[PDB]
């Protein structure tokens, strides 16, 4: 049995409403969930999803040196692959393997409605408004490497703000928005913005274009004898429409805003 | 030891400069993947040629002969060392050959005369005075045929029915077909020569709509090669730096005609 460590992220992964009368996988519904589903029935594996323990994507960290979240989760032979809305990064190419993309994303900008920001030169010239990113991901690491003008700007306020700007979850950072009367903005993954920029409450806002343009992909350890599998795999859900179907589905605005 | 590149002429990624007679080697030719075969070069620590591909084509498996053309067949029959050019990565062809991750996204897009009341794929599926086609041979009529989506089947049952044919044989008279027809033809092409050619004068076509599809073009080198770990490192670095996004910028827009 395959062990698949995901993340719960909405619309990725997310507990059914009726998970105490289910075990399993059946426990959990989502993109991700559909995507496990198709890649095992392509590969011919049975699988177990987990949830990754520390609720983190994965970065070294600094001075234990030691990785965090679904990327040790491989790194340390904990699981043995993972299907998740994990970015395709350069520090994570160096330890482990991933599929060519299933989904396109790029860095974005969440502000609560109102918010006198359009742009992430705007956010870079100011300091009313406080900005962060997820601890221990790829938009974090993004900043603290980018030597454009700008978001280096951006890192060099983000590192040093007080109170801390950055947030252990997806949800927190978003709350966050939605609770600091226009004074925080958050830097996120604009397949995460832009499904809940279209649900209730309906008070929150994806500005600007992306800051940058890249995929996720199905991440396996370093000598996986399921790595080329799982790449056709990916590529032939990709020919078949069937990655676009799912993201229709997973994405389908039901008008509420 | 020099590495052989093979690449296609194919604008913007690569072309020969007006005063080529008077240079030589790689000084010969410009353009998007000239400048990305310099940065990887660079990165990866490298020599190279560029040298373009006898047979003009991309690659592709002839079903009786079972031979690979184009730029895939160099790499597999081991005559070039990497291929860096708009190669799509498909799956027919990452069996054969190894990819770098994408360096650039495209998909299928409607391209009109300026002035055509179509914002849409549904906008085209739903008439018939605006006739629509595509390359008579390839990935975007394979596209249509193999669709389960409503939409795009409705279309496939248009254009394959069509008479007279709304194939083209080339882009080159896909866009001359929109330009002459009075907003009556639009052409459904990859969005990254839309987008070029929306750039070039007279200035009167337009992309519209979003992407059909996504796919990438990626870096290829021979399946097993021990160059396609560096390269595929150099094109992260290259991605995350910023790097493709100015070269894109560069070709398309800073060298456009269009504003
Ligand atoms: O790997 C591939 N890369 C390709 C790259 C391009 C370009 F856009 F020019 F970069 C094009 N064009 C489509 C529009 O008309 C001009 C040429 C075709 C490509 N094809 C064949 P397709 O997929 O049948 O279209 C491939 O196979
Ligand atoms: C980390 C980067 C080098 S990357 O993200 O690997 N590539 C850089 C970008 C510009 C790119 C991004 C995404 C896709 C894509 C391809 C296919 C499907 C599907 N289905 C979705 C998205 C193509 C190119
Ligand atoms: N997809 C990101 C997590 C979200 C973010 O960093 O904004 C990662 O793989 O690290």
């Amino acid at each position: 049995t395959v062990v698949v460590t995901t993340i719960l992220e909405s619309p990725y992964v997310m507990m059914k409403k009726n998970h105490e009368m289910l075990e399993g996988n059946e426990r959990y519904e989502g993109y991700c969930v559909d995507l496990a589903a198709e890649i095992a029935k392509h590969c011919g594996f049975k699988y177990k999803l987990t949830i990754v323990g520390d609720g983190k994507y994965g970065a070294r960290d600094a001075d234990t040196k030691i990785w965090n979240g679904m990327v040790g989760e491989l790194v340390y032979g904990k699981a043995d692959i993972a299907i998740a809305p994990l970015t395709i990064t350069l520090v994570r190419e160096e330890v482990i393997d991933f599929s060519k993309p299933f989904m396109s994303l790029g860095i974005s900008i969440m502000i609560k409605k109102g918010t006198p920001i359009e742009s992430a030169e705007d956010l870079s010239k100011q300091t009313e408004i406080a900005y962060g990113t997820l601890d221990s991901g790829s938009t974090k690491e993004f900043f603290r490497r980018s030597k454009i003008a700008v978001f280096d700007k951006m890192w060099t306020y983000m590192r040093s703000a007080e109170p801390s700007v950055f947030v252990r979850t997806t949800a927190e950072g978003v709350a966050r928005v939605r609770k600091s009367k226009g004074k925080y903005a958050y830097l996120l993954e604009s397949t995460m913005n832009e499904y809940i920029e279209q649900r209730k409450p309906c008070d929150t806002m994806k500005v600007g274009g992306n800051l940058d343009s890249k995929g996720y992909g199905i991440a396996t350890p370093k000598g996986s004898s399921l790595g080329n599998a799982v790449n056709l795999a990916v590529l032939k859900l990709s020919e078949q429409g069937l990655l676009d179907k799912l993201k229709n589905k997973w994405w389908y605005d039901k008008g509420e805003c």
